[PDB]
This record gives structure tokens, C-alpha cells and sequence, in this order.
DNA sequence: CGCTAGTGTCAGGGGAAATACACGTCGC
DNA sequence: GCGACGTGTATTTCCCCTGACACTAGCG
């Protein structure tokens, strides 16, 4: 029991941070835009701080008023379990696996 | 209808949920077990009957009679483009180098050569 | 006809979200 | 210094889950 009993909402945070280190305000605009709709910072922070409690986030200091949060390996190793688990119940078909690769590799070519 | 309007806010409950008729579909108690070796804990039927009850109103889970005191439940069109969905998301933010991409291709190509 | 499998379900307890309230700071 | 930035936070709210209590239907 690692990162099963985390809340989607923070799993999220967690996929978001993946893709590269942010600051806060800069996590509330990417999940507004996952989402569809505003998120109020009321409920950002606290589910943060509580990531970082439990050793999947470091919230390291930017400004006297910024802070920059990133996944300790312990947090990235949560991001890469539950993707392996969702791959595995995914991939149970020739054409599955034709989909995820094709979805791979258009990721990787955006990528630049 | 579109899976992303429905698909985005659900419990992460529901979503494993998802996942597993992903799979193949399956009755009650074999999702509720096949969940408990995903979670470790227990899962009581208490809590899942009624997430189903809630999927298969928002047109993302199918109900249908197996026998009149067993149903088997499977994930319809809009559902299983809400697993995929979720799966090109939770990508595009894990793939960010050629060394996370990779990572992903063996995953793969593992539980490819598992299905033998 | 006992006993289990298989689901229904609801009052009760629990815990995160809304929606305000608040204060330092960079910027200009 | 006056504006928005960036973040803290609480308590009231609300909703989901926990924990029974229940009922049918197969299996013998
Ligand atoms: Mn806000
Ligand atoms: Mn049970
Ligand atoms: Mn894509």
C-alpha cells in the first residue's frame, strides 16, 4: 500500500510533475486545463504538502514567495508502478499493443 | 458523447475500475477481487456495488444478466475510450525524453511476450 | 431443503472540498 | 506604496465510505 490509497486528484499532481518540476500556480494552470474548470488553490496546496509528508514531492524554496516543488524518486517510482499496472490490464491484445506504441510515438515526435 | 467530460472526474476508485474491465469483462466479485490483489487491502462489496451502479448510469459501464444472481459488467464504447483516454495523458506527461519513452517500450513489449 | 454464492442497500461515521479569510513580496 | 503575485488555512459543507442487515438463487 504506496500509492494505491493516494486520491486522483493527487496522482495527478503527481503525472503533472513528471513531465517537469513546477512551481504551484504554475500546477493549478495545467490541472484548470486538464480538468475543464478553475481549481481553487484552497484545495492545491494542502493535498501538496501532504505528498511531500510522505516522501513522493520535495517542495524546495525558489523565491522569498515561490516555491518549486519536484517527485523525489520515491514519488516517481509511484508515477511508473500504476502506469506499469494500467499498461498491464491494457495490453492484452496484438492491436492493444499497436495502440499504445503508436500513441507513444507521436508523444516522442511533439517532443523537440 | 465524449468520454473527457464524464471520464475526468471520477474517483480513483472508479478508475481502477475501469482499467480492469479494460482488460476483459468481468462479474462483481471477480472485479472486487482482482481489485484487492491490485490494492492489498480488503474491498468490501459494500463500496463497489454502488460504484458500479454509478458507472453504468453515466453510460460507461454495460449490466447485464449472466444469471438472475450473477451480472456481468464490461465497459461500453464511451467507457473504453475513457480508459485510453486517461492512458494518453498519464503518457504524454510521463514521456518527456528518449529515456522515459524507452522505459514505456519495454514495459510493453513485456506484457506482450507475458500473453504466451 | 441447509449453505454458499452474489448482489442490494442504508443509516452512521469520516474526511476531503468549497469558500471564504489573511499576510508577506516582487514589480513598477 | 499600490498593484497583483504567491501561498497559508479553517470550518463549514458535503459526499463517499464503513459496517450491518437483508434477500434471492444456485448447488447438493
Ligand atoms: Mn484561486
Ligand atoms: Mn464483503
Ligand atoms: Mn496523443
Amino acid at each position: 500500500s504506496d500509492a494505491r490509497d493516494l486520491t486522483a486528484f493527487q496522482k495527478n499532481i503527481l503525472t503533472v510533475l513528471g513531465e517537469e518540476a513546477r512551481y504551484g500556480l504554475a500546477i493549478k494552470r495545467e490541472l484548470e486545463e486538464y480538468y475543464g474548470e478553475e481549481v481553487n488553490h484552497g484545495r492545491l496546496y494542502p493535498n501538496l504538502d501532504d505528498l511531500v509528508n510522505k516522501g513522493l514531492v520535495e517542495k524546495s524554496e525558489l523565491d522569498k514567495r515561490t516555491n518549486e516543488y519536484a517527485l523525489t524518486n520515491e514519488g516517481f517510482d509511484a508515477v511508473v508502478d500504476d502506469l506499469e499496472w494500467t499498461l498491464s490490464k491494457f495490453v492484452a491484445d496484438a492491436d492493444r499493443r499497436e495502440r499504445v506504441e503508436t500513441i507513444v510515438a507521436d508523444d516522442a515526435a511533439a517532443l523537440e
